[PDB]
């Protein structure tokens, strides 16, 4: 496969590779043609960020220190190739490439949120251009699941990771490339320890780990995935008439972490991101404080708790062609 941790991706010409690489992407996108907004995720900032960060790590490193290192012979070898597949994806439909509503921009937007993701699990795990060798992954459980099974170890394989969420969090074969599409953000078939922290965060609690995955991610009519400030400002306009209407997103800019936009009683749109609080409690709270009623402004009224206590025999009912 493309995506290896073995070492062979850093030596004394990677930042070189590393600036022609993106410089060349930085070329295409510059077309003050195409009317790429500054809006997050940003692609030419981004890129610029990402070389930027390379060169640091670079600066305050000996190769002798970075040679052999797993997660940033990973990380090396995902950039470049992103970077080789986003190229070829602008030279097909150079033109269409302007067309905003294009399948051809709508996968360049797909690809700088992946960008986005590398770039900010680039800097967890080089935190400050050092390998941050005493990670800590916040949520107390996931810590520990991390540090039992992997010790120290920075980042692993998927296929090593799928037998043991299986095993100890009720993972089933089929929910895999599902589960995979929700935690490896950075789509080069890992997990560091970044991701698990960003994904444990989400889905918090632990106890219920995959449930609260499969109900908040899967099957939550209010779930608006990756989008824009404005995205959920624009739907939430829709429904102004209708006080305690929300959708919840997740943020590029605050991985690990929820906005949740509503209608206030006063017809307002409201976006905040919870202060120390998961996205499963955030909505027990706003239900009991008549603040989150209408789910994507629609009227159903859910039991998050039911179904949480629902998941397992409902998981079970998906089939492998559903997913
Ligand atoms: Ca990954």
């Amino acid at each position: 496969d493309l995506f290896t941790c073995e070492p062979g991706a850093v030596d004394a010409r990677t930042t070189s590779r590393i600036e022609k690489a993106t410089r060349k992407l930085l070329t295409l996108c510059s077309n003050k043609r195409l009317k790429l907004k500054n809006s997050p995720p940003y692609l030419q900032g981004i890129l610029f960020d990402t070389n930027d960060f390379f060169r640091r790590i670079f600066s305050l490193n000996t190769l002798d220190t970075l040679r052999d290192c797993p997660y940033l012979n990973l990380a090396v070898r995902k950039y470049l190739i992103h970077c080789r597949i986003a190229t070829k994806l602008f030279r097909d439909a150079g033109e269409e490439m302007e067309s905003e509503d294009s399948e051809y921009r709508r996968q360049l937007n797909k690809y700088t949120l992946v960008f986005s993701h590398m770039l900010a699990d680039l800097q967890a795990v080089y935190k400050d251009g050092h390998l941050d060798a005493d990670f800590t992954i916040v949520k107390i459980d996931a810590r520990e699941f991390w540090h039992r099974q992997f010790g120290k170890r920075l980042v692993v394989p998927w296929s090593e990771l799928v037998p043991i969420m299986q095993a100890e969090l009720g993972l089933s074969e089929k929910e895999g490339p599902a589960l995979q599409h929700t935690m490896d953000i950075t789509e080069n078939n890992h997990v560091s320890w970044f991701e698990f922290d960003v994904f444990t965060r989400l889905f918090q609690p632990w106890s219920q780990l995959i449930n609260n995955w499969y109900v908040l991610a899967l099957n939550h009519p209010a779930y608006k995935a990756f989008i824009t400030y404005d995205e959920v400002e624009a739907i939430l306009r829709h429904h102004l008439h209708r006080p305690g209407s929300y959708v919840y997103r997740l943020s590029c800019t605050r991985l690990g972490q929820w906005a949740i936009g509503f209608v206030t009683r006063a017809g307002k749109i409201v976006q905040t991101i919870p202060q120390n609080k998961s996205l499963y409690q955030a909505l027990l709270d706003g239900v009991e404080e008549r603040l989150y009623l209408y789910p994507d402004g629609k009227n159903v009224q859910l039991d998050l708790k039911r179904m949480i206590s629902d998941a397992p025999q409902n998981r079970v009912q998906v089939t492998k062609e559903e997913y």
